[PDB]
């Protein structure tokens, strides 16, 4: 079977999707963990040298500050676009603070359905040229996936179209949504930007109060893999309340609620949607 590592959870469950048990696959960074700072165990560093195809996210999630993947590919000896691959190529990119230029790519990008779809086409091109007697698995897979996910995208659409527009703004920690802002028309707020040293400061909480005391918006939210001290901070100056945990990097326990790239979408659109419309 063809030996594939993918970088995280998010990945590796879309190219499970995708492949079935056609391949031998590894995921690196495990379910729940930060896929931006992680160390690497001797099991990963050894999975990646045997193996024939490596997705990762690219964009910069895996590869600024401590460049992780960067470290392990190098000393696996192995080849961008021979045997690793960025799942994210062809992806419309938001750059942070709108300024385009390298290394400032936000890698959020899976966090619109149309995103996850190139992620999804991408693994199957990848796939299918390293396994061409799998090839027309692959696409079948892909075909039925990417239908699955458009699905839901204009599904959500639809709901989120609804809002009345005064109430249309997703509030979280760290303006991680801005893919999700950009395909779904539902402006971000956020207490700190991303790759911000300090995280929840009183400053940071005052200025996003002091915004959210201006507007309309009738839920916050909170993501599940932060610290919740400031957000229950913000939503005790405004009086919002959080309306529900959401995911960002990672999908849930395999058994829970949003166990998949595919779960973990569809509770994140419909639970924002429904704080937003209440």
């Amino acid at each position: 079977k063809l030996k594939v590592v993918a970088t995280n959870s998010i990945i590796a469950d879309i190219t499970k999707n995708i492949a079935g048990d056609k391949i031998d696959l590894h995921s690196i960074v495990p379910i729940g963990q930060d896929p931006h700072e992680y160390e690497p165990l001797p099991e990963d560093v050894k999975k990646t040298s045997e193996a024939d195809l490596i997705f990762y996210n690219g964009i910069n999630l895996e590869t600024g500050g401590n460049a992780w993947f960067t470290k392990l590919v190098e000393n696996a000896k192995k080849t961008e676009n021979k045997d690793y691959f960025a799942v994210s190529d062809g992806v419309d990119v938001i750059y942070l603070e709108g300024q385009n230029e390298k290394g400032k790519e936000d890698p959020h990008a899976w966090l619109n359905l149309e995103n996850g779809i190139i992620f999804a086409k991408n693994i199957a091109k990848q796939l299918s040229a390293k396994d061409p007697n799998n090839k027309e698995f692959y696409e079948k897979n892909l075909k039925e996936y990417t239908d699955k996910l458009d699905k839901l995208d204009k599904e959500s659409k639809d709901k989120f179209n609804k809002i009345p527009a005064e109430k249309k703004l997703i509030v979280t920690s760290e303006g991680a949504f801005k893919y999700f802002s950009k395909a779904y028309g539902v402006p971000s707020a956020y207490i700190w930007e991303i790759n911000t040293e300090e995280e929840g400061t009183p400053e940071q909480i005052k200025t996003l109060v002091e915004k959210l005391r201006q507007t309309k918006v009738p839920s916050l939210f909170v993501e599940s893999s932060v610290d919740d001290r400031p957000m229950k901070t913000v939503s005790q100056d405004t009086n919002i309340p959080i309306y529900a945990q959401i995911f960002t990097d990672s999908i849930a326990e395999q058994g829970k609620e949003g166990d998949s790239y595919y779960s973990m979408m569809k509770y994140n659109l419909d639970k924002i949607a429904e704080g937003l419309a209440k």
